[PDB]
């Protein structure tokens, strides 16, 4: 029993982290096979970042300008290319610690672990969700760029995120491993609206099921609701509309607890309308949306 | 910016996890050098656990009865001994992945990362605190015994906790790596009181400083207090008394923000007496006590 914001074991990703330096800028890279992936803004100086022409800035750089270091050993760069907002530095040595991996584009509302790095060295690991507005509420300082987000399925690491920047609002933006930003963001120091965020309804319901499984049940009531009635409440409280696909994804948790999804929606409706009244759920005084239904089953079943 | 419940990168610990089986019981072990450490209750059957005589139960076991497996390879056991509540299985092979390590006994109120394991395989990593009452509020299922808690300082892993059991209250108990339980607990299936827990005052103040650094400042007020006046409030709200040693440990955060420790205590006093009024701090609607002053500085400075 117990329910924690659990990250994946980071070992397989730690073995891929390297330091990339170009000119006076140092950030993290991801060494997989004979390629090092890193944010393309490594080639910018502070003046460049206001309105960079990346194609022009990259043309002034040669293979020998990209200093790549894995621990204490230097990697020899034999190629460089830009794909969207990432640079791919071909090196003459395949990473011996390359795990089985995939590059995936996660959907908003999905979760992943972040291995925060500085100077190619891992500092910490935490679990977070890709917000509905495509930002992440991470914990990153200057030098953390190139730190990655990932999920692990047995022995396969699915890389889904590479850190690029912090918006003036304090939230974070980045790309998939093909360099495509999540959200409307550009790698430029200019005004950027993140847009309205919403609470991830299916994750809140999953976490309410996690609460029931772990013994916190005070919020269960004698009521039920319909998808339409629930969605009127979700609208008022800036929650994502719940669809039948979400109800279906909650199937396993509904079967495990014997609490119909619409009955759990009625519990959520009452908590949204009445608040917690000073009570807590799984150690939280607010409704948690960073656990997907998959995360709840995985944590409550101990998948390794 | 941003503030997360960040765990240490778990790689160095993942390389030490092995599976230990004795009879019909399987749990995790920690392989460091040529010794595998695991909870001694691995030698118990379900009947034994109500009132086990560990000395007698261990006498019926020989080296060949302890099956130790590291991934797919079997380790050869050449010795066994019980030290307090842990078994030390001497193996004929030193763990090639043994990191630089120490065995430490943490103080209540200190934090550490837990690498939850099942069948010697890592499932997840999370950060938690040793409660003032010497329990941990973890996330553990059956089979998780032998999973360890640790802290990392550059390249040295300080192991502080080994998981042994879950109390009927849903909280967790375990030992240091010399097999000494934290708290009054015994490795027996009998009624066990954890005793009154308290909120870790110095950690709450550290987290309030983390909030100020990251931009959440609404709770700062025009007031100050004294250690004595603050401790009257801490008493009423089941918070640990704040000492001058705690004020001294908060020195760096006080200097970083320019907010005197007693002024921060006055902010905490007002939040304790008035609540949050429906507002949040660092994404939390309650006062967080799982970050030590050291954790706040480390996360806010990006130490690797
Ligand atoms: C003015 O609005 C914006 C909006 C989006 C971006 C912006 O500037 C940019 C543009 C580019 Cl190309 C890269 C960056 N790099 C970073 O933000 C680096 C970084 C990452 N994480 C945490 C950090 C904490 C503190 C300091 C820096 C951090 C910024 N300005
Ligand atoms: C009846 O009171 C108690 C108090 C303390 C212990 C007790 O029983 C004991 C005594 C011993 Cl020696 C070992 C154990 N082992 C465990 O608790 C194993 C375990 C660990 N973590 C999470 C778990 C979740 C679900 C099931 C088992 C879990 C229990 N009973």
């Amino acid at each position: 029993s117990g329910f924690r914001k659990m990250a994946f074991p980071s070992g397989k990703v730690e073995g891929c982290m390297v330091q990339v330096t170009c000119g006076t800028t140092t950030l993290n890279g991801l060494w997989l096979d004979d390629v090092v992936y890193c944010p393309r803004h490594v080639i910018c100086t502070s003046e460049d970042m206001l309105n960079p022409n990346y194609e022009d800035l990259l043309i002034r750089k040669s293979n020998h300008n990209f200093l790549v270091q894995a621990g204490n050993v230097q990697l020899r760069v034999i190629g460089h290319s830009m794909q969207n907002c990432v640079l791919k530095l071909k090196v003459d040595t395949a990473n011996p610690k390359t795990p089985k991996y995939k590059f995936v584009r996660i959907q908003p509302g999905q979760t992943f672990s972040v291995l925060a790095c500085y100077n190619g060295s891992p500092s910490g690991v935490y679990q977070c969700a890709m917000r509905p507005n495509f930002t992440i509420k991470g914990s990153f300082l200057n030098g953390s760029c190139g730190s990655v987000g990932f999920n692990i399925d047995y022995d396969c690491v699915s890389f889904c995120y590479m850190h690029h920047m912090e918006l003036p609002t304090g939230v974070h933006a980045g790309t998939d491993l093909e360099g495509n930003f999540y959200g409307p963001f550009v790698d430029r120091q200019t005004a950027q609206a993140a847009g309205t965020d919403t609470t991830i309804t299916v994750n809140v319901l999953a976490w309410l099921y996690a609460a029931v499984i772990n013994g916190d049940r005070w919020f269960l009531n004698r009521f039920t609701t319909t998808l339409n009635d629930f969605n009127l409440v979700a609208m008022k409280y800036n929650y994502e509309p719940l669809t039948q696909d979400h109800v279906d994804i909650l199937g396993p948790l509904s079967a495990q607890t014997g609490i119909a999804v619409l009955d759990m929606c009625a519990s959520l409706k009452e908590l949204l309308q009445n608040g917690m009244n000073g009570r807590t759920i799984l150690g939280s005084a607010l409704l948690e949306d960073e656990f997907t239904p998959f995360d709840v089953v995985r944590q409550c079943s101990g998948v390794t």
